[PDB]
């Protein structure tokens, strides 16, 4: 197809422009990094709700007209010391004056403080309930300035240190903002843990995979450049659209490790090509094509896995999707630009340093034992994996809670103690946001209409249970427009699980003539977000599976192998998900890992599907692409499966561990979503690297035999010219379809075929006419050029076999190397080639490197380097590589020895 041509071209190009390529990109990545460390201050917490939903609309209109609810912003429990009681007016006058001072110094941050302590002598029942009956505790509400979740949080964090200093420190902060501050604060300490724990462990695995530090350090450097540039990109993205807090760790959680993984396969392929006698220039090229195709494909596949998340309306998922795309794409680009150019500069110098630089057939035999008893391995694996999908039915979803923090988090407990000491104040009522399209006020009888319709609905709370007093109007503060065209009534909920049922019932209520009813509230926001997820989820899965399977099909050529991978990834997914619900819903490991068993966040299930599927699909490509390579190379399905396994065995383990290590740092996050996400990686990865790669894939793949490989769509993949000795010497000696004079001035034609040494052109035409058995008047076709070439080769080979000095080395050589030997014979004759007694002897003993080195010291190499180097490289590698990608064209044509007639 189209894809195989470009990687070749780019392979020669990264070498031709090494220093420029490595200079521009590192500058950009470091430039991005310096630009992208400011990411963290242009970062949002919002985006968990469905922006196009009625609840959000109800919220928007509600905060617009009535003012946003700031009563729950900051809540502070106060405890007088020395067992003094809250009613102690001496303690009151001192504490309140402290409070007034904090407000006085921060009017740009704090609206004020509300509570019993402001007017201790009130018979207002609700206000008098802001103190416990034992008079040991009293709480205040501290509404903050700001017009979005982010500004309000920043305002809290400004006043928090001085606020915590109230009452001699004996004050406990809780509410929306102390939790938000703690929840978002987990990001910063999760990455620090990654720098402290993950980074040194990555270096160990990196050095484990390779044998030297330079080869080990390069993927690490790529990862860092990927992070830097991706953070820079994400910073740029923050200029045009909100970027969530959670986007940052995703860059390091996913991008880094995957960037290391990509770099791991490039350096390993380069090292592998240098192991063969390939030039540095050649190694980078071949490496780039093979590895790049897999890495480039792997990146696009993850992009194809992340893009479907854009179907979901949660801005949370959009920011993360961008971050993933930016990361893995920059990773792929870096791994075939900066890294390739670096290897081109280094060459074999990658294997310079060893463990000692101090300053400060297992897979072979593991894969074949499986193959002849594949079903003994398949069946039990698939049963468990399906049985690991059984805890999935218990999966539940919910909104953000204080339970998202660990049970021993001080801020979570301040909250849990607020709800324990003051049980009534924490409410989440459903709202009926009424809006007349008409611009005139809503009458009292019009609200009476809606209340009557609302009182009809069954399960709303009735403390103080008169219906008249149910569905109170939402409190209005100074931030509201107070437009009489909009009025909001709200009631709490009885039994709060059933919100979806009663929300949908509130919307089924027919609005009094001429009004649009917007049903909102925290459970409404959360429910709409959940419904939005389930709605776009079947479509996501569709696009997710199709795009990746198609991409794997362009990467493999097989139709079956990609479809096989789809089922594999689906079962890896379903199994990993079941274990997670087993872990985070049923709470298995919750004690060990210090998290609370609870419903999972709805958009989190979208993210984890995409990440797992994309990661699972990549690790199939990492493995199968080699198998495919083997088959294309031409091998039975059996050994094709094996070759692919043994070649990538150590590599995929290291690639897995490096990613597993970083994930294993994030599993210790105080944020359950992060814990949950990080575990999804580990579990899916461990299942992929072991159960899938080593057992289930090679087992299955053999069952299909050669059916696994390309099946249908004949001609979908193009058979390609298989290089030959003519094409070889077409390059070295030229292909001329018309009689011409060579450098010695003699009439030559075809591939270095001397017609005659006669000055007479007609004599040459006469001999040419004779040779083709047809009047040519000096012109032949390509077929006749080959026909004549083959006679010359036959003559060359005949004489070679009659030469005692040439026959033994020739008989021992494979077809390709024979062509190189024949090439030499053509250029200098048997006696000329026979003069190479030692190198011939080295070739007969298959000491290619020794022969290649010794042949380069010849006068033959000196007088004709490009052809010699081409022939020598062919001896060394035994492949048509030096000819399949030769530089240019040759200018001086010379007729060869052994012109037959
Ligand atoms: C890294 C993980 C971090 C997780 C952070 C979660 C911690 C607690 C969340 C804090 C949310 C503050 O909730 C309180 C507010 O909720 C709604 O407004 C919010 O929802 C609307 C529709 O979306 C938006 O229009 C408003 O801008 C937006 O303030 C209400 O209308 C407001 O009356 C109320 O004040
Ligand atoms: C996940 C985190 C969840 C955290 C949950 C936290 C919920 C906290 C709820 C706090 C409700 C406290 O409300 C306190 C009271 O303030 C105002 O009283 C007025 O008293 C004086 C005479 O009017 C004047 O100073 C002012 O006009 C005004 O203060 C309202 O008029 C009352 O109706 C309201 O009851
Ligand atoms: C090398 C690998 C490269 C990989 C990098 C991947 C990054 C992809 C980033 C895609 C983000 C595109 O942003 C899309 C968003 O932009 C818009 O802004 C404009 O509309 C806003 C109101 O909507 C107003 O504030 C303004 O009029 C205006 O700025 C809106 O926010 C969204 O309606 C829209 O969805
Ligand atoms: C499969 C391949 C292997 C991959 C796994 C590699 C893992 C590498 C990272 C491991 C670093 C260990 O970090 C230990 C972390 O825990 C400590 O105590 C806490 O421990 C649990 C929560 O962290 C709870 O017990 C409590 O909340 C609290 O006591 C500190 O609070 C943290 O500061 C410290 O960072
Ligand atoms: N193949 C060669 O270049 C051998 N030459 C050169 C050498 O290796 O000394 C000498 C010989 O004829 O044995
Ligand atoms: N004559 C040329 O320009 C090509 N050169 C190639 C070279 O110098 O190595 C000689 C040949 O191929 O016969």
């Amino acid at each position: 197809f189209q894809s195989n041509a470009m990687f070749a071209w780019w392979g020669r190009t990264v070498y031709q422009f090494r220093y420029i390529v490595i200079g521009v990109m590192v500058a950009l990545c470091l430039g991005g990094g310096v630009y992208g460390i400011s990411l963290g201050n242009h970062v949002t917490q919002s985006g968990f709700y469905d922006e196009g939903s009625q609840s959000v609309a109800a919220s928007l209109i509600g905060d617009e007209v009535y003012g946003r609810d700031r009563t729950s912003h900051v809540v502070a429990i106060l405890t007088p010391p020395d067992d003094k009681k809250v009613t102690d007016k001496a303690w009151q006058k001192k504490v309140t004056e402290e409070l007034d001072q904090v407000v006085k110094d921060h009017e740009d941050q704090i609206v004020g403080w509300v509570g019993w302590l402001k007017a201790p002598d009130t018979t207002d029942p609700t206000v008098s309930a802001m103190k416990t009956q034992d008079l040991r505790h009293t709480f205040i509400s501290i509404p903050l300035q700001g017009d979005d979740d982010d500004e309000i949080l920043k305002n809290y964090q400004v006043v928090e240190p001085e606020l915590q200093q109230v009452n001699g420190g004996d004050i406990r902060l809780a509410g929306l903002n102390p939790l938000a501050s703690e929840l978002t604060g987990t990001i910063g300490e999760d990455q620090k843990r990654a720098e402290v724990a993950a980074i040194p462990l990555v270096a160990v695995v990196l050095f484990f995979v390779f044998g030297t530090v330079i080869a080990a350090a390069l993927p690490a450097i790529i990862g860092g450049l990927a992070i830097a540039g991706a953070l820079g990109i994400m910073r740029l993205v923050a200029e045009f659209t909100p970027v969530h807090f959670f986007a940052q760790p995703v860059v390091t959680l996913i991008g880094l490790g995957i960037a290391i993984d990509y770099g791991l396969f490039i350096v390993s392929r380069f090292r592998e090509e240098i192991a063969e006698g390939y030039d540095t220039e050649a190694a980078v090229r071949r490496t780039v094509m093979t590895s790049g195709r897999t890495v480039v494909f792997s990146a696009v596949i993850i992009v194809a896995s992340s893009v479907p998340l854009l179907l979901f309306p949660q801005g949370f998922l959009k920011s993360i999707t961008y971050a993933i795309i930016a990361s893995v794409m920059l990773a792929a680009i870096l791994s075939i630009t900066v890294l390739a150019a670096a290897l081109a500069i280094l060459g074999p110098r990658v294997d310079a340093l060893g463990v000692t630089t101090l300053l400060k057939g297992f897979w072979g035999r593991l894969v074949n034992v499986v193959m002849k008893r594949p079903i003994a391995f398949a069946a039990p694996i698939l049963v468990v994996m399906v049985l690991l999908i059984i805890p999935l039915g218990q999966l539940s979803l919910g909104g953000i809670s204080e339970k998202y923090l660990p049970p021993d988090n001080a801020v979570r407990q301040s909250q849990e103690q607020f709800d324990k000491l003051f049980p009534g104040f924490r409410t989440e009522p459903l709202t009926l946001v009424m809006k007349r399209e008409d611009g005139e006020p809503i009458t009292d009888a019009q609200i009476a209409d809606m209340r009557a319709k609302a009182l009809t609905v069954s399960g709303f709370t009735d403390p103080d249970n008169d219906p008249e007093k149910m569905w109170k109007e939402r409190p209005a503060n100074d931030s509201g427009s107070k437009d009489p065209s909009v009025r909001v009534i709200q009631n709490g909920l009885e039994n709060r699980n059933d919100a979806a049922k009663k929300i949908d019932e509130l919307r089924a209520l027919q609005p009094p003539h001429g009004i649009e009813v917007f049903v909102g509230g925290t459970p409404a926001l959360e429910q709409d977000s959940i419904h939005s997820l389930f709605d776009k989820l079947p479509l996501m899965a569709l696009i997710l599976i199709v795009t990746t399977t198609v991409l794997m099909f362009l990467a493999f050529g097989s139709v079956v192998l990609p479809i096989k991978a789809a089922l594999m990834s689906a079962l890896t997914l379903g199994s990993t998900m079941g274990i997670l619900t087993w872990m985070f819903v049923d709470g298995h490991g919750s004690g060990l890992m210090n998290y609370t068993p609870q419903p999972l966040m709805a958009p989190m299930i979208g993210l984890i599907i995409a990440v797992i599927w994309g990661l699972s699909t990549d690790y199939e490509v990492f493995l199968v692409s080699r198998m495919v390579e083997a088959r294309e190379r031409g091998m039975s399905t059996a050994e094709a499966i094996r070759i692919g396994t043994a070649t990538t065995g150590r590599l995929i383990t290291g690639a897995a561990l490096i990613l597993a290590v970083v994930a294993g740092a994030f599993v210790f996050s105080d944020l359950v979503m992060m814990k949950y996400l990080a575990f999804g990686l580990l579990i899916a990865l461990l299942l992929d690297a072991t159960i899938i790669r080593m057992f289930l894939v090679p087992a299955v793949m053999k069952l299909l035999g050669d059916d696994c490989w390309w099946a249908p769509r004949w001609m979908k993949r193009v058979q390609e010219k298989e290089f030959n000795i003519f094409e070889m010497l077409r390059i070295d000696e030229g292909l001329r379809l018309k009689i011409y004079k060579d450098t010695e001035g003699y009439y030559t034609i075809g591939i270095g075929h001397l017609l005659t040494k006669s000055p007479s052109l007609n004599a040459a035409k006469s001999e040419l006419d004779k040779a083709i058995g047809r009047n040519t008047n000096g012109v032949i076709t390509k077929d006749e050029a080959e026909k004549l070439f083959n006679q010359d080769v036959d003559a060359a080979v005949r004489g070679i076999l009659r030469n005692a000095k040439l026959k033994p080395v020739y008989d021992s050589l494979d077809a390709v190397r024979r062509a190189a030997l024949i090439n030499m014979v053509f250029q200098m004759g048997e006696t000329g080639v026979a003069g190479f007694t030692n190198s011939l002897r080295m070739l007969q003993q298959k000491r290619w490197d020794e022969a290649a080195v010794n042949l380069a010291k010849s006068r033959w190499y000196n007088q004709t380097p490009n052809r010699a180097k081409r022939v020598i490289t062919t001896f060394r590698t035994g492949t048509w590589d030096a000819y399949e990608f030769h530089l240019g064209g040759i200018k001086a044509f010379h007729h060869h020895h052994h012109h037959h007639h």
